[PDB]
């Protein structure tokens, strides 16, 4: 029993995570195979910062002019190139404890681990959501640029996201790890301002069914409703909308309780209408909104990796 | 910028859990040079479950009634023995992988990172606290016994919990690695009830601290208070008292933020008896208390291991 805001085995990545130095900048490295991946922004200067050409800056630069340590040992870097947002350093040497990993592109609403480095150490993990506005409300310090997002399936790691920059409102932009920015923000200092938010619905009534698997039940009604007039009130609440293959995503925990999703949509339809009237689920007065029908089906079933 | 529920990196722990088999029962163990350690229930069975004699059901085993399995390294017992609630299995080999290790016994309010495991095999990690009853809220299902609660230092690794069992309310209750449980539960199935929980101060202290850090300070008002006249109100909202020494201890917040610590205790004080009005404070309209003073300073500062 219990619910807890829990992340993957960090073990995988920790063995992965260098220490990237240009000139008096410091950031994190991502060490697979022969190849490093960091920001590319580790290449401007306060005098680029505004808006840097980093073609003409990476030309400047050779490959002396980036130090990669790994622990004790740096790493000779053989070579560099730019591929979107990042930086690429070959080195000499493959990283022996690399993982099955692979590259993906997550979806807005989809969760990950963070691990949070600095100078190239671990510092703790947690969990973490994509916002429908392609923001994460991360825990970044100065120089946390090239941390990395990721997931663990079968045994492989899948690196989803590296960390490049905070934003006005304290939120975290980042890239792919082919160096794609989610969202519409760009790596130089300038007015970047995040679309609005929303509440990520699908992961609202995944929560919920975890309540009840924890058994909080209070916010249980006898009531059902159709699919468009739920979303009819999700729209005033400013709530994603909910699909069918939201409807279907959520089986499993529907199955296991015993509640059909339209009657935990009714029951949250009241909670958005009527408020919570100061009790908690799970521990929370609010609606928790960054665990996903997989993560809940995860912590309630109990897959290792 | 943000503030997270953060655990410390999980790689030197995973490194060292195995499976521990007992005739049908299957546990989790810790790996630590040539001995396994592992709840003594193992060597429970269905009808011994309501009051067994763990001493006779030890003196009639032998070294070849327990299966212990690294991954898929089998680990041939040498030795086995008992040191209160926990079982120790003299292994042939050292691990290879054994970390810089000490076992700590921690007091209730201090906060670790718990490495969640089924069959051996790390599921995943989180960050709990040491209840004022001795009891834990985590995320533990069937099999999760053995999984082990620690804290990072530089690279010792301070082994403080081992998980036995689950209580009624779905809080869970363990050992230290010398096998003496925290509060006065027994590993038996028997009526044990937890006592009635309090509020860690300190702890919800340093959490405003780490607000004003991250911009939130709309709870911060005009009035100053007494250690007195503050302690009076806390014992009236089952607050823990708070002592000289807490003070001292949030002496780095204080010093960061420019905020007397008396000044804090005003601000709380009124939180208290007002309540939130519905706001919220760092995404949460509760008030936190399992984060350390250390914990808030080591993410608002960025120390690594
Ligand atoms: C853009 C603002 C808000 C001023 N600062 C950050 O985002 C900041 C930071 C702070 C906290 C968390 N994450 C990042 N950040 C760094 O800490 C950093 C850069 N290199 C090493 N460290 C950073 C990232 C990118 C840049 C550009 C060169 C792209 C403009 C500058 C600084
Ligand atoms: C005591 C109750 C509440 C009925 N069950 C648990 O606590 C339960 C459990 C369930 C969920 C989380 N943690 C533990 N638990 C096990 O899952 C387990 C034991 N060995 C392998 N698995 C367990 C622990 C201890 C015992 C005895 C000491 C009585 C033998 C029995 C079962």
């Amino acid at each position: 029993s219990g619910f807890r805001k829990m992340a993957f085995p960090s073990g995988k990545v920790e063995g992965c995570m260098v220490q990237v130095t240009c000139g008096t900048t410091t950031l994190n490295g991502l060490w697979l195979d022969d190849v490093v991946y960091c920001p590319r922004h580790v290449i401007c200067t306060s005098e680029d910062m505004l808006n840097p050409n980093y073609e003409d800056l990476l030309i400047r630069k050779s490959n002396h002019n980036f130090l990669v340590q790994a622990g004790n040992v740096q790493l000779r870097v053989i070579g560099h190139s730019m591929q979107n947002c990042v930086l690429k350093l070959k080195v000499d040497t493959a990283n022996p404890k690399t993982p099955k990993y692979k590259f993906v592109r997550i979806q807005p609403g989809q969760t990950f681990s963070v691990l949070a480095c600095y100078n190239g150490s671990p510092s703790g993990v947690y969990q973490c959501a994509m916002r429908p506005n392609f923001t994460i409300k991360g825990s970044f310090l100065n120089g946390s640029c090239g941390s990395v997002g990721f997931n663990i399936d079968y045994d492989c790691v899948s690196f989803c996201y590296m960390h490049h920059m905070e934003l006005p409102t304290g939120v975290h932009a980042g890239t792919d790890l082919e160096g794609n920015f989610y969202g519409p923000f760009v790596d130089r200092q300038t007015a970047q301002a995040a679309g609005t938010d929303t509440t990520i619905t699908v992961n609202v009534l995944a929560w919920l069914y975890a309540a009840v698997i924890n058994g909080d039940r209070w916010f249980l009604n006898r009531f059902t409703t159709t699919l468009n007039d739920f979303n009819l009130v999700a729209m005033k609440y400013n709530y994603e909308p909910l699909t069918q293959d939201h409807v279907d995503i959520l089986g499993p925990l529907s199955a296991q309780t015993g509640i059909a999703v339209l009657d935990m949509c009714a029951s949250l339809k009241e909670l958005l209408q009527n408020g919570m009237n100061g009790r908690t689920i799970l521990g929370s007065a609010l609606l928790e909104d960054e665990f996903t029908p997989f993560d809940v089906v995860r912590q309630c079933s109990g897959v290792t990796f």
